[PDB]
C-alpha cells in the first residue's frame, strides 16, 4: 500500500474533468439545482457522485494509493452510468456523457502513465 499520487494533484485532474463543453452534466448538485428529485433520482440512482464529490474525495487522500486509480474510474463510471439510466441512453445529455467519459479516461490513462514514467526512473530502492 504505496502512496502512488499527492492528492494536490488528483484535486486539480478531478477539476479538468469539469469541461464548459459538458454544461455542468457532472458538475452540478442534482439535489441542490433540483430539490425535487430528491425521492425519485435516490430510487432510480440509489449510489451518486458529482465531479464536487470525487474533488473532495481527492483532496481527503480517497484516490491517492490506487496505482490505476481504479476507485475515481469507478466514481466517473458511476456519475456517468446515473446520467444514462435517469435521462435515457439518447439525446443529447447521454451524448454529452459518452464523450465525457471517452475524456476522462484519457486524462486519467495519460496521468497515471506520467507518474509511472517518473517513478520507474528512481536509480534508489
Amino acid at each position: 500500500r504505496q502512496k502512488f499520487y499527492p492528492e494536490e494533484e488528483l484535486v486539480a485532474l478531478v477539476r479538468s474533468l469539469d469541461r464548459p463543453q459538458d454544461e455542468g452534466l457532472f458538475s452540478m448538485d442534482v439535489l441542490v439545482v433540483y430539490p425535487h428529485l430528491e425521492q425519485e433520482y435516490t430510487r432510480v440512482c440509489p449510489k451518486r457522485c458529482d465531479l464536487a464529490t470525487a474533488a473532495e474525495k481527492a483532496a481527503n487522500e480517497a484516490y491517492s494509493y490506487d496505482v490505476n486509480l481504479t476507485a475515481l474510474r469507478e466514481d466517473i463510471k458511476l456519475m456517468v452510468n446515473n446520467c444514462y439510466r435517469f435521462n435515457g441512453t439518447k439525446g443529447p445529455l447521454a451524448n454529452i456523457a459518452e464523450r465525457f467519459e471517452a475524456f476522462a479516461k484519457e486524462q486519467i490513462d495519460a496521468y497515471v502513465t506520467k507518474k509511472a514514467g517518473g517513478r520507474r526512473l528512481s536509480s534508489l530502492r
